[PDB]
């Protein structure tokens, strides 16, 4: 914990809420000054519990770089019209930096450029059958491409495009690595993953392979193009087939006015996947022998079927689908945004379907439960010193995604008549926390803030002779379970929010992932929208 001011190290929006935190004993006066030193705003800090005091300077609407002064402490804060444009663009460009089997030229990628990687055909596990499944994204700090988390990353980007297209219009991805005519930014980026996902479906049965990876993780010091181990397609899985179905049905809708051929192809692929679901058992995935890469296992598969059923309901607008959706909507499944518990994606597709196609009575029950869920998140946020909807027990592996998915839920609900008053405050607080407003004063995104992430568990950043890591990567964040050797040795006994270390070997607190950037893209685009 540093002895300083804790604030949003990226900046504050002219019209947004503006807050800073300090560990203090009592209220103190504070001032905001122009770079010369003249006071422009003054106020008194107020208690928020657990050693914390806050200062609110929301009413300062003049853009600029200000010196915030409290006690003997100083901080430089930025107020701007589009304070989050650069970070949103870097968070979206991260997916292009993760591209597999694609030359990333220096004019686009800069020092983090590299040649086409993993270009060989993959072998179907337990067969001699080879299959070409290039493209898409390296999942995270490793090079595997896993279907289940890929579905979440795609759905989050499609949702961000559906909700906030104007915010997204101001950002530029690695445009020259993508096919022309160029689509809106989130759609152009997500199409690379959608194209790869289509190659993961077995033409014979409609089933989808769980993942394509090397048999084991290569050393942390491996460049993408030096990873020459043979590629293996792990068996078809129910979770993969169901999450693929839902992501493809969602992409068929969203791409309809932009890429008709892709849209039609995704719609056909989603239906064949749904036919596979109806003919096979809900069997959890487990790594086969000799496969040591990310398992993405899950014993509960009704939420995946719920999402797949609701996605096709909205895709077709056919009331026939509501017969399967509605009983699944009644289950005591957690209503979350993945990667393992995905029911809220289905709830959203259901609630976004024209009313005439669904039971009004079920629809009202669905909306009421969503409001109760958001009230419970609002209560967590009210008791948190940083105003984020988190409890100490939520600081697990990928706790930043847990936070962002929760902010995302409030924002999504606004599109379906569920208007919680805390929605915008929660989104701002999630961004503030992600950008430094936390007990470690840590900005959880590489290349941004005054205390950026410098040593992520990310093979390209470790392996290159740059690190100085690839920018715009959201790290997993604090995980109280100490799920790596560095966390066990250096973070024992520390509070849940302090269970993070910016060390390359801390994969349980400091890895990056396509499905950790995807809710951040949604949340940051929502704030930029306003
Ligand atoms: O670390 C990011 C990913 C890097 N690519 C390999 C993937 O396998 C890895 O995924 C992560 O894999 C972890 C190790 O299996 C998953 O961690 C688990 O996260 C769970 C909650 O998401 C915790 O309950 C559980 O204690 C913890 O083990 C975590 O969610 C999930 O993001
Ligand atoms: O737990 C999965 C985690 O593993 C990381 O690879 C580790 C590997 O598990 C360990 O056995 C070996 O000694 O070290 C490597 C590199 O630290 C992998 O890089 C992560 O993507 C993954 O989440
Ligand atoms: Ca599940
Ligand atoms: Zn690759």
């Amino acid at each position: 914990v540093p002895k300083s001011i804790f604030y949003n190290q990226v900046g504050y929006l002219i019209s947004g809420d503006k807050r800073f935190w300090i560990q203090a004993h009592e209220p103190q006066p504070f001032a905001l000054r122009t770079p010369e030193g003249q006071a422009v705003f003054a106020g008194m800090t107020k208690p928020v519990g657990g050693n914390w005091y806050v200062g609110d300077f929301t009413a300062l609407r003049v853009p600029g770089t200000y010196t915030l002064t409290v006690g003997t402490l100083e901080a430089r804060v930025v107020i701007h019209r589009r304070a989050y444009r650069d970070v949103l663009e870097a968070m979206l460009r991260f997916f292009d930096y993760q591209l597999c089997g694609v030359v990333l030229p220096e004019d686009e990628a800069g020092p983090w450029a590299h040649g086409a990687c993993h270009t060989s055909d993959a072998k179907v596990f337990g067969t001699e059958r080879a299959l070409a499944c290039p493209g898409g994204w390296h999942d995270a700090g490793d090079y595997g491409k896993y279907t289940v988390p890929a579905a979440k990353a795609v759905a989050d980007l499609l949702l961000a495009h559906e909700y906030f297209p104007a915010a997204l219009a101001h950002v530029r991805p690695m445009r020259s690595v993508h096919r022309a005519p160029h689509l809106p930014p989130a759609l152009e980026v997500a199409r690379e993953e959608i194209a790869w996902l289509l190659t993961m479906q077995d033409p014979a049965t409609g089933g989808v392979y769980h993942k394509v990876t090397t048999p084991s993780f290569p050393p942390l010091d491996t460049r993408p193009e030096d990873d020459d181990a043979p590629l293996v397609l792990s068996p078809i899985s129910y979770a993969a087939t169901a999450t693929f179905c839902a992501a493809m049905a969602h992409a068929a809708l969203v791409y309809r006015p932009f890429d008709p051929a892709l849209s039609s192809c995704c719609a056909d692929a989603a239906r064949r996947a749904y036919a596979w679901l109806g003919a096979h058992e809900m069997q959890p995935f487990h790594n086969p022998d000799g496969i040591l890469t990310g398992e993405y296992g899950d014993a509960e598969l009704r939420d995946e079927l719920l999402w797949a059923s609701c996605a096709l309901l909205r895709m077709t607008g056919d009331s026939a689908w509501a017969r399967v959706c509605e009983p699944l909507l009644d289950l005591d499944l957690p209503w979350e945004l993945g990667w393992a518990d995905v029911a809220l994606y289905g709830v959203m597709d259901y609630l976004r379907t024209p009313r005439a196609a669904v039971s009004d009575d079920v629809r009202n029950k669905v909306k009421s439960r969503l409001l109760r869920e958001l009230d419970a998140l609002a209560a967590m946020a009210e008791s948190h010193p940083f105003g984020i909807p988190m409890r100490d027990d939520d600081f697990i592996w990928g706790s930043n995604m847990v936070l962002l998915n929760r902010a995302m839920a409030f924002l999504l609900a606004e599109g379906v008549g569920v208007l919680h008053p805390a929605a915008h405050t929660v989104a701002q607080r999630a961004a503030d926390y992600l950008f430094g407003a936390n007990p470690l004063g840590q900005c959880y995104v590489t290349g941004f803030g005054q205390r950026p992430v410098r040593h992520p568990h990310h093979r390209p950043s470790v392996a290159d002779d740059v690190d100085h890591p690839v920018p715009g990567m959201v790290v997993g964040g604090p995980n109280r379970h100490l799920q790596d050797e560095i966390a066990r040795a250096q973070l024992a006994g520390r509070p849940a929010m302090e269970a993070y270390i910016d060390h390359q070997d801390s994969y349980s607190t400091n890895e990056v992932a396509v499905y950790w950037n995807s809710p951040a893209v949604f949340v940051i685009a929502a704030l930029l929208e306003a």
